[PDB]
């Protein structure tokens, strides 16, 4: 998977992954 924030405020941070 790949991580770019999938929970976040904008979509930058990456707080965790599978999405
Ligand atoms: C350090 C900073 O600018 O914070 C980045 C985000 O606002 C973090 O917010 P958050 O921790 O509530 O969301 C998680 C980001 N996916």
């Amino acid at each position: 998977c790949r991580q770019x924030c999938s929970f976040g405020p904008f979509x930058f941070v990456c707080d965790g992954n599978x999405k």
